[PDB]
Parts: structure tokens; C-alpha cells; sequence
């Protein structure tokens, strides 16, 4: 009966605009240097998690590679990112030798759930007996598109027949409809959901990997006090309850993550009792209807759903958490997150952000880092970055965002679309 | 590891220009009907799948479901296709029961090895304790461009920065510069190629599923002797090596499959010895470096690789194969794919097509349906599409083109891009 093991990962810093990385007319090397493509990031995200993984000059025992990504054949006209991830380890160097020639790979896809299902593939790969070690890798670009084109790409999520006519922005345009429902139930305010997007920024503040690093927001400005946080969308029905700040960002950047069974360790000359290792006690995959939505907005069913049973396998309670990592596409969507994992009960998510309880000092700390609304969100990425900021917040790794209790258990929830597909892993530390 | 079965499966009829499914001006329903969006394919191919599988009012006995698909975000404008999948069965019927809701789903994709890797995705589900019945569709739709606009697409299979400056048809572009090469060193010719074709077509004429169903082609024709075969690239370098019958069909189309281990046959009330079965004995994948190509134009070193993976793996040579399904994406890759699989020595698939050992009355057909010249490549479909194809043979159900000797061995071998991305089954007949 056989455990799974992250023994290391990588995340990259999250560029685009806003970020000072991120290089632009303003930008110090506008016209000297390039932001990375895709292929430079899956490259770097690649080698990286190798390198922090002890698998440097051993990069052969790896089994196999699954990479996840969303849009990559709009944005960067590049599919088959298979083999790009076996060329990534040696990208740029010409006929060098290739540890992973041959190996297994390939690319899976749902949408901003596209990493979590990465990992859970890897992880089918790791109790099927086809690898012991495998490397799941998530990557996105999105800033090669304007902001209105970018939109229509991104509404591949959703069901783009019936809900691409809502709005440029259809995507948000979905989250601004559930928040008009969620008002009207009293469920919780746009002043809860600034408070969110408060705490997001001041963790990212604290984290030099965000992308919204260097952005200072109160909770005022968050809350719509302030002329440049817009009601940006074009939909009159939607349009009030929407802000600029209620968003994740547009980012490009990648994370990975090294998953082994115990044979894999063995291999790597590791006990399954090494301080460096985090087991995944449980993943769960919920996918609902594309072509049809529920009724009550107040409830993300599907992202309730693999919660629960990520909790139910590893036999624990929502209460047990220490941590955790959630799909905060939107500040609407965080709330409905802390009711879907089950940290607070159906119409008490505003009892918890009103009291603190996620924030970095909280009793519940959850997106740490700074979350996608200030971290940042390459779609592909995210499901894995979500994992390796628990384990990072297990390992002590988090510098300034540290938390002062060092959490024993995680749970991270991550999302495709609107609440059509869910992903949630149970994390023990060791 | 649990033996794992295909219990049914189905494959629509492959639509597109020539076909005379397909509606065009020309067409009697022009104005009148359409033809199938990419949401009605994969409703008709999981509704089928499940029709031909014995799960009708059990659908909810299936654990999982995988999409193989390449292009639907480019051609269709859809992505995140596993939540389309769960609102397969009941499409349409708005508000009906749905056993499948919540179920694990995904989307996977590798080119056109999309389908290959979705039945591997399922086989270690099924080998992982997480699933004893699983469902893996492929579906396309690629009818919705132009050919030049379909050629820009198809080339996100390619290194997309270092080839789409070949030719709008990259991909033939790159089959035709792997031709000049191939004639330069004899390995086989021209006239070969016409060979190929002329058994495609022929085959196809027998396969009312096929895309060219309707056209009969003689060797002559596709050996050039025809003013309308044109070479049509623009690539001076490489023009004269490639002929419009050398050429995959645009199709439309899906094709599925129900794969269970012991467990789920136990739970269909099925025993593994049951003579509508048939053994997946093996499977593998070898995916090589995206942006590096083999100097020797004539192997397919990565091809090769997945077949002496999968042979292996069952403890077979290809002299025990009594039929096989490959990757004709071009005439030029069949007799590559003679070779890759071990059917013919290097330098020798020439022998096998000259001699017609390929053909539906030789010792080891191959593609006896048609292929992907005539019975069509509906990109993700086609993976799935060759299992289903060799099941069919060996049951019995190949109508006008059923073998006279059932096959006991059969191979897939299922290619993404230029020999960048391989799977390659081994079946065994019950
Ligand atoms: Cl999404
Ligand atoms: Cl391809």
C-alpha cells in the first residue's frame, strides 16, 4: 500500500504588468532584454525543480514528466508540451546529452485546475507501478496578448457557446454574477471581499516572488476608495460588483514539484522519515457540468466536493488544518473557498475574514504568499504552486511570511473555471 | 499490476471535404443543417462509448473519464473539456439526472498522440487503486478553418518558433523533408508512398466510418498520374517530395473506450475469459526533445522506441503480430512505421509494400479500415481510433473489411508530431 512523498520543488518568481520583472516601456532593459517565453519558463521551472530537489546530475532516475498548462497553444502557438518539458533540461544547448530522452511525458488540461490535475496524474504514475519518481510542472504566459484578447482566451473555461456573450471579460463576468446572488442572500458583502484582497497584498508584501510584491493596497482602496480601482466590466447587470482588486492577476511564471513512493526514495538514498519530505495523505477530482450551472451561487458544489473527500480519505477534519492553499481567482471566489473546504460553515466565511482568522496570524492561515490575487496566476502553475506553499510553510521556508507555528496539516483546493473542475490535496508535514 | 480489458468502445464516422456526411455548399442541406460542433461529437462519441460498452443505466459504475483532444481551443474556442465530458451523457436534456457528476476528469494531450495517451492515463488509474473502470474518448473538430489557417494550427505540434517558417503546412513540410532525405539514401520511394495510399484508399472503400469512403483512387493516381494530385507545399526546398494523396484527412470525428481491470469486470458481472474481451497485455510512451531533431530522417527513433517498450513489456516480437494500427499521418510515415514497429527490418519496409504483406489478405495487415489517408484524423480520436480498430478485428465486426483469420497479437502505435511524442499497445485477443 503505497505513499506519496513530495520531496522538493521550485517556484518562479510571477511576472507581468505591475511587477518591476516584468519588462516594459518604463522598464530599465526595454529594448536590452526579453521576459522569458514559455519554453524559458518551462526551462528554468524544470531545471529548478530538480536542482532543490537533490536531482541534479541524476536527472535519469526521474520516470516521468506531466506538465500542466492551460492556453499555451493561444498565447505562445505551442501545444505538445511534452517533449518541450523533455528538451527543457538542457534548452539552449545544442546537442548536449539528455538524461530524459524517452521517458513518459505529456501535458493535461482543466482549465485554472490544469496543475492540480498534473499532480494527480503523477501521482496515478506512482501507485500504478509505471514510476517510483515523477516530476509534475505547471506553466503559463499570458502577456504576449492585450488584456480584452487574453479575455476571450481565457474563456475557454467557460461553456464559450452559452457565457462568451456576457461579457469581453467572461471569466470575471461569471464571478461578478455569483457575487449579485451572493449579495441578495445577504451571504457576505463587497466589503468582506475587500477585506480579502487586503490580506492578500500584505502578504504579498512579504513575499519577493509575488508578483504584486511591491503593491500596497488598504483595506479603503480595496473596498472601491480609490479612482483607479475600477468596475471594469462592460455587463450593466454584473458591472457593480466587480472591482479591479477582486481579481487574480494576469502572470506568467511556473512551479514543480518532485513526487516519489517510498521505492523512489530508496532510490534517492531517503527515508520516508526525512525532514525534508511532506507526504500527500490524499488528492481528490470533482468535475461537474460545463453546460449547466447551479441555482445557489453561495456554493462552489464541486470544489465542496473534492474537499470533502480529499478530507474524508486522509481522516481528518477541516478543524485539524493548520494551513491552507485556495483558489482565490477572485476575492468572491476565497470566500466561497473557506465555505467549500469546510473552515467555516454555509454563510459564516465573513465571520472568519472579519475576525482575522486567515490571516498570517490567524488560526487558519490560508494563501500565505499572497494568494492568485497577489502572488499571481499563470493558470497552469497554480495547482502546483498551491502544493509547494504548503510544503514551503511545513519546511520553514517562507522568510518573511513564515508562520510562527510551523503546520503539521494543509489542505489545498484548486479550481478550474467556474467551479466546473476541483482538485484538493491532504498534506502531512514529517 | 491488474490485467486490464477493453470491454466495448465506438467510433463515429469521420466527416470532411469528400465525404458525403460533410455539409458544404454543394451539400442538399446547405443553409438547411449543420455539420457536428465539437460539443455534439464528444456527446455522440461518450453516449455511443457507453452504448456499445453494456453500461446504459449504469453509467455511474465508471470511476473516471479522459479527454484526448488537441486543437479545441483554436478551432472550437473550447478548452477545459472534462467537465464537457461529465455533461456528455444526458447533453441537452437540460436539468436530467447525471450519474457522471463529480466524477475525476480530464483533458490530455500530446498531438496527434492525444487519444494513445488517454488510454494510458486511464490504464494507471486503473492500475492505482483509484479506478476499476474508467472511460477515455478522443474527439476533434477541425473543419472550421481554412486549410492554410488549419496548417498554422496544426504546427503548435511543431517546435513552433524554430518550424512554422517551413511552410503553412508544417507538418507536411516536415514529412516532405524527411522524404528527400529518404530518397537520397534509397530507403524508399515515391512510388512506395503511391503504394501506401492506393491500399488506404482501397481498405476505406470497404469502411463505410471511413472520411474517403466515397473515393476510389487507383496506385497510377496516387503515384501522380492524375493533373488534380498536385504538389501543393511551398517550400521550394521540399515541394517535389510530397503529393496531396500522401496526405492525412481534416476530419472530424471521436472514438472512445470502456477499460477495466478484474474489479470492474467483476462489477460488469464479466470474467476476464470472456470472448467479447479483448487484453491491453502493455503500453508505453517515449517522448523525445521537442526542439532537437535525429539527423536520420529515416527512423523514427522515438516510435521505435514505444513499440520495443510495449512488445517488451508483453513479451512478444513483432513476427507475432497478427495485425497492427499505425500512425499514417502521411504514406511516408506508414513505411516508417513498418520499420519503428519491427515489422520490417530498416530499409526494408519497401519489401513489405511491394509485396502487399500489408494489405487486408497479406500476413500482417495494417490500417485495414483505412488509416488516417482514408478513414480520417480527427486529431485526438485517432489514438483511441486504432485500439477500437484492432478490437473490431479481432471480434469479428470489420463487416467488408474483416480479416479471414481472427488476429490472436495485435500493436498500435500512435504518433504526436514529428515522431516527438509515441504509444504503442500490444492486444491480445480472448
Ligand atoms: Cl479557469
Ligand atoms: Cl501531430
Amino acid at each position: 500500500a503505497s505513499r506519496v512523498f513530495i520531496v522538493g520543488g521550485h517556484i518562479t518568481p510571477f511576472v507581468g504588468k505591475g511587477s518591476p520583472l516584468f519588462i516594459d516601456k518604463k522598464h530599465p532593459d526595454f529594448g536590452k532584454k526579453k521576459n522569458m517565453t514559455l519554453e524559458e519558463i518551462l526551462a528554468t521551472t524544470v531545471q529548478g525543480t530538480m536542482e532543490h530537489s537533490g536531482l541534479s546530475g541524476r536527472e535519469g532516475i526521474v520516470d516521468q514528466v506531466v506538465v500542466g498548462n492551460f492556453l499555451g497553444e493561444l498565447f505562445s502557438s505551442q501545444g505538445h508540451l511534452g517533449p518541450a518539458a523533455i528538451g527543457s533540461l538542457t534548452y539552449g544547448q545544442a546537442g548536449s546529452k539528455n538524461p530524459l530522452m524517452y521517458k513518459p511525458a505529456m501535458r493535461v488540461e482543466g482549465a485554472a485546475a490544469s496543475g492540480g490535475l498534473a499532480v494527480i496524474s503523477a501521482m496515478n504514475a506512482l501507485k500504478s507501478g509505471s514510476a517510483d519518481i515523477t516530476l509534475a510542472v505547471g506553466v503559463e504566459v499570458q502577456t504576449t496578448a492585450s488584456a480584452r484578447v487574453g479575455g476571450d482566451y481565457l474563456a475557454r473555461a467557460a461553456d464559450y457557446q452559452r457565457q462568451r456573450q456576457l461579457d469581453d471579460f467572461t471569466f470575471p463576468c461569471l464571478f461578478a454574477k455569483r457575487m449579485k446572488y451572493i449579495a441578495e442572500h445577504n451571504h457576505f458583502t463587497m466589503e468582506d471581499t475587500a477585506r480579502v484582497a487586503a490580506k492578500a497584498y500584505a502578504n504579498g508584501n512579504k513575499n519577493p516572488l509575488a508578483h504584486m510584491h511591491t503593491r500596497k493596497l488598504t483595506f479603503e482602496q480595496c473596498n472601491g476608495e480609490d479612482p483607479s480601482n475600477v468596475k471594469f466590466l462592460g455587463n450593466e447587470t454584473y458591472k457593480e460588483y466587480l472591482r479591479m482588486t477582486d481579481c487574480s492577476q494576469v502572470s506568467d511564471g511556473g512551479a514543480g514539484v518532485v513526487l516519489a513512493n517510498e521505492e523512489g526514495l530508496r532510490k534517492m538514498g531517503l527515508s520516508p522519515n526525512d525532514s525534508r519530505l511532506v507526504e500527500i495523505k490524499s488528492i481528490a477530482c470533482a468535475v461537474s457540468n460545463l453546460y449547466e450551472d447551479p441555482d445557489d451561487a453561495c456554493c462552489m458544489f464541486t470544489s465542496r466536493q473534492a474537499a470533502q473527500k480529499a478530507l474524508s480519505m486522509a481522516n481528518i477534519k477541516p478543524s485539524d488544518l493548520n494551513v491552507a492553499e485556495v483558489h482565490d481567482c477572485f476575492t468572491i471566489a476565497e470566500m466561497l473557498m473557506y465555505e467549500a473546504l469546510g473552515i467555516a460553515e454555509y454563510g459564516h466565511a465573513k465571520d472568519l475574514i472579519r475576525n482575522g482568522d486567515t490571516t498570517l496570524e490567524g488560526r487558519i492561515p490560508v494563501n500565505t504568499g499572497g494568494g492568485l490575487l497577489s502572488f499571481g496566476h499563470p493558470v497552469g502553475a497554480t495547482g502546483i504552486k498551491q502544493i509547494m506553499e504548503v510544503y514551503r510553510q511545513m519546511k520553514g521556508q517562507c522568510e518573511a511570511y513564515q508562520m510562527k507555528k510551523i503546520p503539521a496539516l494543509g489542505a489545498t483546493l484548486n479550481m478550474g473555471g467556474d467551479d466546473k473542475t476541483a482538485v484538493s490535496a491532504v498534506l502531512q508535514n514529517i
